[PDB]
């Protein structure tokens, strides 16, 4: 993967390039107001050391940091994420793998729709990793997901259970 932050919008002022992950952006650039994605799929996150709100991005050019969701121009470590070939998942209605149960393979843009729940109370990642939306339609906090098990919402670093929808992090051309 390959992505550029811009200190200003319209890929204005100070700018860093990465191609592997960064547990700290802060020495580079103070705020980031626009990004360049050449390659590859990144978490962006508002915190160093990968902490605070989280922000998908792939592939393309975004002019500003609204374009990506952002509640700030604080940006300040990124993930490269890995591809992966398939994704499977489980969500569980209850804590620690019980109650109802539905398994994913694809992108689902309303698990209310699928599931007949607002939230997920726990996770089997199996394959591939995942975004969380609180929302639906690929909306408001996200949380990036990887291979393990989540028993409860603390492990993905929500507010609470609501999850709206859920996106496979595949690379885009």
């Amino acid at each position: 993967g390959k992505i550029t932050f811009f200190e200003d919008r319209s890929f204005q002022g100070r700018c860093y390039e990465c191609s592997s992950d960064c547990p700290n952006l802060q020495t580079y650039f103070s705020r980031c107001n626009s990004v360049r994605v050449d390659s590859g799929c990144w978490m962006l996150y508002e915190r160093p050391n990968y902490q605070g709100h989280q922000y998908f991005l792939r592939r393309g050019e975004y002019p500003d940091y609204q374009q990506w969701m952002g509640f700030s121009d604080s940006i300040r470590s990124c993930r490269l994420i890995p591809h992966a070939g398939s994704h499977r998942m489980r969500l569980y209605e209850k804590e620690d793998h019980k109650g109802v149960m539905m398994e994913l393979s694809e992108d689902c843009s309303c698990i209310q729709d699928r599931f007949h729940l607002s939230e997920v109370r726990s996770l089997q990642v199996l394959e591939g990793c995942w975004v969380l939306y609180e929302m639906p339609n690929y909306r408001g906090r996200q949380y990036l997901l990887r291979p393990q098990e989540y028993r409860r919402f603390q492990d993905w670093g929500s507010v609470d259970a609501k999850a709206g929808s859920l996106r496979r992090v595949v690379d885009l051309y």
